């Protein structure tokens, strides 16, 4: 980047809020997946929409990528700089706004996490239910399209985005369902704003997001559940699904992930387990009455029941640093497939047999009430033959989905690991319409290049 180009970028934001420095864009080239860190030029960090939009024209016209980077939390390589460029911080924008109790809305920028809207939402009788493990950036959240152990009943963020502020490559401002609009449905013109959710930062920069709150539950209910095999926790799983229980979040944790987790965080029974409900005291009995049938037939353990449930949960979350924890100095490559309910079970069977059958270490946890799981793989940073093994399985892994009429990634998105699996998933006319859509928000191609598509 040439020294006239640094000197317009701190003409917009201010001297202290562009670096240039080497270790300052080390720490913002890779995400937490095992992509190769690919640091980018400079780092800027806007501290308005105005100072984004500048920053995006002024990137645009002089032909250089802009890469969106919220929490650094994602797992695909989606911050990862291959074609240099201008990485663009958000998180200095952090306000909550707007905030319509009444209406079961909020307006966030970028620096708000899942966490600090939570926070502020206490004493409110509301709360926003997607709940990626890790702590991320609300608008990140929107651009992956990301879910969590909630979305089985509260729905993912693409069920809970009502609205998207978005500066688009070359600067212009849009706001996908309208300024300040919030509503519960709409057939107004083309939805844009399911658009930009799961965009991942190639049409343009989500500078605050509209979310849908839920009032909190009467009571919970929290519990584990031990099965003798993969077989019959997945097997429970679909049947609580197709008997229509409306559980309120429902987890695979494989052995190796239940005893990686036991260490990393809890003295569960080393076993294949489900954790596992809201609504009133009365409504909690029927739903676990009809869990627990399901689960005793098929071997399930007695279920092991305001401080342990936040631990319980607060281990699953953590799934990833644990499984990591299994080989100190290791990365992770995540798969991320979702299959049609009824084939979750032979999938995820034949995924535990092919671990077993592999010389690779890898843990097993899922969205499993989705029909969706990861199989987490770790890798040697140096062992170059284990690198191109784990991206063998992973590969097999996502066309054994796409068989099944299923998808390669249910919440992390496509990145840089799975560009070739969504152009085996759409096929040929599905990736020419993506590309006409890439096209003309981003004629020049340099709104994260090299990701998606
Ligand atoms: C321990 C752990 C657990 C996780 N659990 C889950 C889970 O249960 N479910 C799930 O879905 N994901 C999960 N993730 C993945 C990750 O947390 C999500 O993908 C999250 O949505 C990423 O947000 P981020 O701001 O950290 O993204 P970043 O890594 O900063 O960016 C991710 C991508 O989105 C783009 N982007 C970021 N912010 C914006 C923006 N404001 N506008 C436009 N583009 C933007 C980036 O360019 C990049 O391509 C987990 C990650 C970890 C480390």
């Amino acid at each position: 980047l040439s020294q006239d180009f640094v000197e317009a970028l701190k003409a917009v934001v201010g001297s202290p809020h562009v670096s240039t420095a080497s270790a300052v864009r080390e720490q913002h080239g890779h995400d937490e997946s095992m992509h190769r860190c690919q640091p980018p030029d400079a780092v800027v960090w806007p501290q308005n929409v105005d100072q984004v939009s500048r920053v995006a024209s002024l990137c645009y016209n002089q032909g250089v990528p802009i890469i969106p980077f919220g929490t650094g939390t994602g797992v695909e390589g989606g911050v990862c700089a291959v074609q240099g460029g201008v990485c663009i911080n958000l998180t200095h924008m952090d306000q909550i706004t707007e905030l319509n109790t009444e209406d079961f809305s909020v307006v966030v920028e970028p620096g708000v996490t899942r966490k600090a809207l939570n926070t502020h939402l206490r004493d409110s009788g509301l709360w926003f239910p997607v709940d990626p493990g890790a702590d991320a950036s609300l608008c990140g959240m929107a651009a992956t399209g990301a879910s969590g152990t909630n979305a089985v009943r509260y729905g993912t963020m693409r069920d809970n985005v009502i609205n998207l502020e978005v500066v688009l490559p070359d600067g212009r401002l849009l706001h996908t369902a309208g300024r300040g609009r919030h509503y519960r449905k709409s057939a107004a013109g083309y939805n844009l704003t399911g658009l930009f959710v799961g965009s991942e930062g190639t049409l343009g920069i989500i500078t605050s997001t509209t979310l849908r709150l839920h009032p909190a539950p009467e009571a919970t209910v929290a519990a584990t559940c031990a099965f003798p095999s993969v077989q019959a926790a997945v097997d429970s799983t679909v049947q609580i699904l197709q008997a229509a229980v409306p559980v309120a979040r429902i987890e695979f944790l494989d052995d190796v992930m239940m005893d990686a987790c036991n260490r990393h965080s809890l003295n569960c029974p080393v076993a294949p387990t489900l954790f596992l409900f809201h609504g009133s005291q009365q409504t909690l009995a029927e739903q676990l009455q009809r869990t627990e049938a399901i689960t005793q037939d098929n071997g399930g353990s007695h279920f092991s029941w305001a401080e342990k449930r936040n631990e319980l949960w607060a281990a699953r979350h953590n799934a990833w640093y644990a499984a990591l924890a299994l080989s100190p100095g290791s990365k992770a490559y995540s798969t991320d497939v979702c299959v049609p309910i009824s084939r979750l079970p032979e999938i995820l069977v034949e995924t535990k047999e092919e671990i077993k059958a592999s010389k690779l270490t890898g843990a097993i946890v899922g969205h499993v009430g989705d029909g969706n799981f990861h199989c987490i793989l770790l890798v040697d940073p140096d062992d170059a033959e284990e690198q191109r093994r784990v991206k063998a399985f992973a590969e097999n892994l996502g066309r054994r989905a796409l068989a099944l009429g299923g998808t390669c990634t249910g919440e992390h998105g496509i990145g840089l690991g799975k560009r070739q699996l969504l152009q085996e998933e759409v096929g040929p006319v599905g990736v020419e319409t993506m590309r006409q859509l890439k096209n003309t928000l981003d004629p020049r191609g340099l709104m994260n290049p090299g990701k998606v598509l």
